[PDB]
């Protein structure tokens, strides 16, 4: 029962390696600059802005060095480097050496290291210089056969790129078949196999929906090993965009970015969104927000109210009166980008939008699986080139996530409730519904037996053996956990 | 130097045969209604409406029947159908063997069909029954060696698929090289084929898409003569992105807005003079439509007149239960399949201007005089480059070789003999085609009644004089007179009442 008709068209998905659109883009846009680094910024082993050919030319003969030195073809390699020129270095480098690429968080801490990379099995991690500390502690404890350290004195990536050579040809790859990257799900942790064919048409699905191009401009704040923004990054050998690269989140650097840069777009979670704006709000400075077409949200719904005061402070302090919110919905498992908004229907912006190109979404009964009209609730699943291949390592999973329609096509149980609306457009209404560190505590010597709780900040419930009673404080154990994760137990009581 | 930035997303764009599309939309879109044929209809051998596995098998039994009977690839195949369900079947079906059909415009005298038929080289026509006899009294003065009469007695489709089979399988082509169709253009009048690759048309086809936005969900209201490059290149989205087609046979302003109320058309456009016929129907006439489907209703073929727009867009709101209604245009020529720009539709406010070029397509404004490469708001011929430019014209070698311009890396564009500029914000306007600047001047010489100037052999202004001063002026008056007021001089001129 539809009243209003629209959609995003097909498109035509080349069977690529992710790393000919390096080639590509080198080709078609040539000097023009593809990336800046901002501040704030963190040590680079890269100068402060490159054109296309540069990227082309650098990530050939990292790729060329990397492989001399041993990672190899499907290799999964762990990289934790913050915002930077340098992690998209790296990812495109891999790329070009066909290897698998494991985002990890630069938050992360000990505890958290060790199990994403044993979970994933890498062998191989490059990470910045000033998070190497973080990963000493337990790289022993991995499959970790060698360490690349960005910005580092030993094995940097200057020093891989000094034994590459620049005529490094991208290895072949089966495009649907070869994984090209797997970041993990932040409740049941676990890794998404991502093709090189899924996030090359995410990128042409997300530029033709949100209709960035060539003349844009991108802003990004939010992380980077995210797949969200990385998607984002990624549109620059797309559609030939410039991305302009943020350190962190810092709200009052991201409006001057904006301004100083001339931003066209950028989008922030809810809670990012909300510190921007109240720092707007409070400052006595005035922004030049006149190239900024979009500001967008993503991750999860925003409050309409923020959006309105969002639009209005950049109307009386950003010189920006014409500024339009709109949101992305999606998750990891599709690249993660799956709806948005057409600019023809801004207006629905406070609604999750519709699917983009080729991606088919139904919502499915909660009661007997079968289909479900407009207005009724029901778990929503997707079908496109987008989705992913399955989980790593993860037998059970794989084959309970599955919906397949009356021809044989498979479609993804996203795990979220929502309807559609009279005018074709998404609401997410919600999921369908502490534990690390227990299982880290548990690790801990002196103890038998843990349980953490909530407190309104974590607290721990720890049996000591025997044989600790009076040998370690709660204090000790707050320490202690604090060197091991991002999350941190705040109180800790013993008993029997 | 923009005070706004924005333009269409590069695309990827395959190198296959059209007809491949047909295949494929097939099987992406499968059971879903295609294109439906409404009122007004003329005669066919087809279904009221057809989904896209129908459109699949029937044009392979023709291509395999019509094939089977001569038809050859590479071959011109001359098409002079009316708007209908048949036409697209036959294109398609000359694409599966890789032909090169020749559109005819349905309403060519006599003898225009027999220039056309003998400058394209046409071995093969493909005709409606009701139009067969302005053919057959030249037909004899032609080349054509075939003849297929649609909704005929000999020789008809029908009789042709029968001879078809079901299997077969598109003739592979070098998509980059074989000409998929070759429509006419009128460009100056003082009448040339253009040759459109598989390629080309594949290419703007997506271009189109993306731009416009139209998709699997729109209902396209077809209204224009589908023998022009710019209406089919609508039609054609059907196998691109799977949107229904509405057919009509010819231009009935009150059946058009009955249409898009009918099948909830989402989307329609026409040329300035018929929205100009639509608009004073909607408003002389009381009856009321529901286009509450209706998005976007464009103009194209030329600029629309500013209040011409905004009385649409009341009458909509008025008449048609449409208060949303948007207005957009396209801008383009035969020579680039024809799809150059519009507006994005986050700018739609700009739809009085020409809009920005669509993915992949580089444009620039050139000087009229030396031919340097202009800036913003300078008035200069507009040159275009993209996947979607021309092979060529046919058989006019002296015409490829001055319909091109080049940039610091020699890089080719077309000369479109067009004039305009790009305005702060990036969008184009385009002002005119390719004397006036003289006429117009000298209208001002309160002496001067009516003028006219010419090129004399190595500008020469024949003047009327108005009665009150004939005889007190003279000629060294008129070329002083303008001498201090351009720079084109006149230099020389005649009185003559």
């Amino acid at each position: 029962e539809l009243k209003y008709k629209i959609g995003f068209p097909s498109l035509y998905y080349p069977k690529i390696s992710l790393a000919d659109r390096i080639d590509a883009a080198a080709e078609k846009f040539g000097e023009k600059t593809a990336i800046i680094s901002a501040e704030p910024k963190f040590p680079s082993e890269f100068p402060e802005s490159m054109n296309f050919l540069e990227i082309c030319e650098v990530t050939k003969k990292l790729a060329s060095g990397i492989s001399r030195k041993g990672v190899r073809k499907g290799e999964h390699v762990g990289v934790c480097i913050p915002n930077s020129i340098d992690y998209v270095m790296t990812i495109y480098a891999l790329w070009r050496v066909a290897a698998t690429p494991v985002p990890i968080n630069p938050m992360y801490k000990s505890f958290e290291l060790e199990h994403i990379l044993n979970d994933s099995e890498a062998t191989t991690l490059v990470v910045h210089s000033m998070l190497y500390e973080n990963f000493k502690p337990v790289l022993e404890k991995t499959g970790v056969e060698r360490v690349f350290v960005v910005g580092g004195e030993v094995n940097s990536l200057s020093e891989v790129m000094d034994s590459g050579s620049e005529d490094f040809e991208n290895v072949k790859v089966n495009p649907e078949e070869d994984v090209a990257l797997i970041p993990y799900t932040g409740g049941m942790p676990k890794g998404v196999m991502l093709t090189h064919f899924n996030l090359a048409a995410n990128a042409l699905q997300l530029a033709v929906a949100t209709g960035l191009s060539h003349m844009d401009t991108i802003v990004g704040c939010m992380p980077m090993f995210h797949s969200a923004e990385f998607g984002l990054v990624n549109l620059m050998v797309t559609v030939g965009n410039e991305y302009v690269v943020m350190g962190m989140f810092n709200q009052e650097m991201l409006a001057e970015n904006i301004e100083k840069y001339k931003g066209t777009f950028s989008w922030a979670v809810p809670p990012a969104l909300n510190v921007l704006v109240n720092t707007l709000e409070s400052s006595n400075k005035t922004y030049d927000w006149s190239y900024l077409k979009v500001f967008a949200t993503g991750a999860w719904p925003v409050a309409p109210a923020l959006v309105e005061k969002l639009l209005k402070l950049a109307a009386e302090k950003c010189n920006n009166p014409r500024l339009r919110h709109n949101q992305i919905w999606g998750m990891t498992e599709a690249c993660p980008m799956v709806t948005t908004n057409p600019p023809l229907r801004l207006d629905k912006s406070t609604t999750q939008g519709v699917p983009m190109s080729d991606i088919e979404l139904k919502v499915i009964s909660l009661e007997d699986g079968r289909e479900l009209g407009v207005g009724e609730s029901g778990e929503i699943v997707i079908r496109g080139p987008n989705i992913f291949k399955g989980y790593w390592k993860r037998e059970k999973e794989n084959q309970e996530c599955w919906w397949y329609d009356e021809k044989g096509r498979k479609f993804f149980r996203t795990g979220d409730v929502g309807f559609i609306d009279e005018e074709g457009f998404l609401h997410f209404q919600d999921r369908v519904k502490p534990f690390e560190l227990e299982a880290l505590l548990m690790k801990h010597e002196a103890v038998m037996d843990v349980a953490v709780i909530g407190k309104p900040v974590p607290k721990a419930f720890i049996v000591l053996k025997p044989e600790y009673r009076g040998k370690v404080d709660e204090e000790d154990i707050i320490e202690w956990v604090r060197e091991r994760i991002s999350r941190e137990v705040e109180f800790v009581e013993e008993l029997p």
